[PDB]
């Protein structure tokens, strides 16, 4: 996958009118956006098609998808139709979840992006002693697409070790949770950005800054 | 005081398209009052689901949206969750303490109810949830946590989560029926049951609703 600046926009405004905006008013900085439940329960699962009619970027759904294999089928096919490109799945719920996901993907042209270990301070209790297992569990599947996070260089450096050169890689936390931009780019493929982004007086200009201050790894 | 469940019986109703979903709601009506909506029907016809789901019956409706994200984000699903009508919503509690109290804090201000996911019923929870899920259910306690979610698959662990959260707490448990949970075991340890696929796939519904009831009628 080739992202623009090596920047995915983590729209989370929970209104159209605001959401449009605001990702047209970076749009020339970016070409990826991720969109999850925030938005999509608020302004229903439309909203995804009109991001493409509109920008033409391409669409993650990030739905932690967390559920039974039968189940996440499901979720996995209601999220192709409305359009997403990729969908992020959790890892916790084991291998036979995570399958489910990867066939309805491959059924429609879609990626799967695995979830390993997560950004906030919650992540340390349970999810980061399993991270190292779920990521080579993802290498034993065939996952190439990851996510981990910004805020533990340390362990995002080690996912980025188990899935290797090849995977692909992004990663959340970057501004407001205290990732840095740069640093998080030695291991990642990509940065997600949200808040720093779409809370800012000047989106567009808080964007410009991201990049600027990324400038040399682009 | 816990949520009254009639009959012990929550249906899943995780059909795709709102006319299936609304025929066989609507043909097992009699028998239940309380309804757990998940991303399956929410992502096929949207958030207005629940609200015509209220429209045309008297039933309670569960959002299981199964949360798990961090903190921030979680608050934001929880808001939308509950400003669409939902009376309660489904949470993990793997992403760890900080996550669900952000759920509880915005069921607190809202008027809503808040449910613990512990430990799941499929096969593949055996690889990291279970080993989690005891301290996960103790976690769930110490933050105030009144109602969960446990498996019929696994007796033994749903027992052990029971006595891990007490008999005051509301535990509901799914994996009855298609995934092999057997109604009345079920029940020992469970208020009520989550039945899905074993009604809604079935050539008539409220049939296999009224035989799911008739043979847990001395626990009712
Ligand atoms: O570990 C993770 C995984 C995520 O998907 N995310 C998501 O990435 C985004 C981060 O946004 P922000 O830059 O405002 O912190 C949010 O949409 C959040 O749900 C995260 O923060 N941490
Ligand atoms: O551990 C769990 C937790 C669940 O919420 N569920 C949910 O409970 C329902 C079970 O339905 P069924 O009776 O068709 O197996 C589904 O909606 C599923 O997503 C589960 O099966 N196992």
């Amino acid at each position: 996958m080739d992202v623009m600046n090596r920047l995915i926009l983590a729209m989370d405004l929970m209104n159209r009118d605001d959401a449009l905006r605001v990702t047209g008013e970076v749009r020339e900085y970016i070409d990826t956006v991720k969109i999850g439940y925030p938005l999509v329960l608020s302004e229903g699962m439309d909203i995804i098609a009109e991001f493409r009619k509109r920008f033409g970027c391409r669409i993650i759904a990030d739905f932690k998808v967390a559920d039974i294999p039968e189940t996440n089928e499901k979720i996995c096919r209601a999220t192709f139709k409305a359009g997403a490109d990729a969908i992020i799945v959790h890892g916790f719920p084991g291998a036979d979840s995570v399958r489910a996901c990867l066939n309805v993907a491959e059924e429609m042209g879609r990626e799967v992006f695995l979830l390993t270990e997560m950004s906030h301070p919650g992540a340390e209790m349970f999810i980061q002693g399993a991270a190292d297992e779920i990521a080579r569990m993802g290498v034993d599947l065939g996952v190439k697409n990851y996510v981990g996070p910004s805020t533990r260089p340390e362990r995002l450096s080690r996912l980025r070790e188990i899935i290797g050169q090849d995977s692909f890689l992004i990663s959340p936390g970057v501004g407001a949770a205290g990732g840095d931009p740069g640093e998080t780019l030695r291991f990642a493929d990509a940065i997600i950005v949200g808040r720093s982004i779409y809370l800012a007086d000047n989106p567009a200009a808080a964007a410009a800054g991201i990049i600027e201050s990324i400038k040399d790894l682009l």
